[PDB]
């Protein structure tokens, strides 16, 4: 792993880094914010500073959400880290979207293990976040947990990931918090998520899909998915659609603990979720232990 | 005055706009941000929302600031309006610079009046600022104060206009507080300043120098200038120079009422800025009696 370039940023540190990735098969860029907590010269042998992992949507590099959704301020008041992967495999050795789009092919890997050709050779996201990445970070830098005591979040195509892979690694508590910022909810029954899942998949779309997989996932305690979207999104009836996952849950062990707030007046921009990223930090804290 | 866009932030609405520049004779392209209070139900009739003025760096638009240095959570904290000013005239009428760079011309204004032809025609970014805009502001809104209990602050080639236009207008009071981010303090004397004020200015350049303009302004009761710099600003030797300022107050009614906060490890960059937006909201707020 390189280090690509730092920036002291509140009393932490974000760090820009990239790494020959084994699931990719490609060089990939992330971004880490380490909090002052880190930095600090009495932290305690007896602790470690739990991760928050965002996913970001679509087009998006990690530097979008490090620099317009204010993680860092946060990151310090609690005590995490805060990592942002990327969004696709990328290089001139990488397919892109026959039809030259920007919902599909590169920024647009939709967290999928793709298993069609030509797609299969670099597009394995969802080993490359819920399994390479964490070991990669780890390696590096092992004060830190970024395997146990771990948070995921996303924005869009990111909240649909971040949904998706809480909700597959449920029963082994892969994550112990999740929410989202306007997710894609239900991908099998909207556009955008079709053709993800035709190009990516070619039956094999259930296993990655939130709305058919909570359903005989027997909710424990009292674990719930946070949701954020705002009622301006211009990408909400066509795509985002938040009610089906509340549709979802009706009649199901997971019936009173989705919460989307469905929030007046608001975008789909960073304008939207930097307001609600202090909310969020504070729920993932609690359920990090952090608070 | 057009409103081409608004965005909820917060609990209030950043809204972007734009009008025809009598100073300028182009349009221009301006963000203001509102607070919570703005929209409040029970907003006394014996208060005025006060403004703070944030003037950008070379390049910048109003959106960059707008979107990275989060003074919205601020301006909500304390119930202050912030104002986002463009950075030149702009248009296909518009002199650029003959050197075809971009620290001189479109995006590099240096918030003066310019005297010399080409630039004289749209280059008028002192009036701008400092007489049209906030009248202009007044006129499409009036809640709020644009013109008396008022703010200015910036960074880099806006901390430069910032301080300047504080210490010109400081026996009339024109602003009740000011601070910098980076501010280039001393144009006569460093190469970037030196383009700038022979391109535009063609004796003239002293009216616009703070380290010329600042050591006869009688200096009243307990005013200041906050600046923070980072010690890693890969400008801070060639073109920004605070330590300047510093000298240019000693044995001078100035001399304790410069603080210069040298930062160490930080940057030029809105990791830099939106680190210590906290403090000088903070700073601000209490000098516009917010708090």
């Amino acid at each position: 792993m390189k280090v690509v370039k730092e920036f002291s940023v509140c009393g932490g540190r974000l760090i820009k880094l990239s790494h020959n990735s084994n699931s990719t098969k490609t060089s990939m860029n992330v971004n880490i914010y380490l909090p002052k907590h880190y930095y600090a010269q009495d932290f305690p042998r007896n602790k470690r500073i739990p991760t928050v992992f965002y996913l970001s949507g679509l087009t998006c590099t990690p530097d979008n959400a490090s620099e317009k959704a204010f993680w860092q301020f946060q990151a310090d008041k609690y005590g995490f880290a805060i990592v942002f992967p990327d969004t696709s495999p990328r290089g001139d050795e990488v397919a892109n979207d026959p039809e030259g789009s920007w919902d599909f092919g590169q920024g647009a890997g939709f967290y999928l293990n793709a298993t069609q050709e030509p797609y299969a050779q670099h597009y394995q996201m969802y080993d490359y976040i819920h399994k390479e990445l964490p070991q990669t970070l780890d390696s590096h830098f092992n004060k830190l947990d970024f395997l146990d005591n771990v948070a995921i979040t996303g924005h869009s195509m990111g909240g649909y990931g971040a949904i998706c892979g809480y909700l597959k690694g449920y029963s082994g508590k892969r994550y112990k918090s999740c929410s989202a910022f306007a997710p894609i909810v239900n991908p099998s029954n909207v556009p955008i998520g079709q053709k993800a899942f035709k190009g990516y998949l070619g039956a094999q779309w259930e296993a990655y899909d939130p709305c058919l997989l909570i359903k005989n996932i027997r909710h424990v305690g009292d674990d719930r998915i946070l949701i954020h979207v705002g009622d301006s999104d211009p990408f909400l009836e066509e795509h985002l659609k938040p009610e089906l996952l509340l549709e979802a849950v009706k009649a199901t062990s997971w019936q009173d603990y989705v919460e989307i707030k469905k929030v007046h007046g608001f975008d789909h921009s960073y304008y939207f979720v930097s307001t609600f990223v202090p909310e969020h930090a504070e729920f993932h804290a609690r359920n990090l232990g952090l608070i």
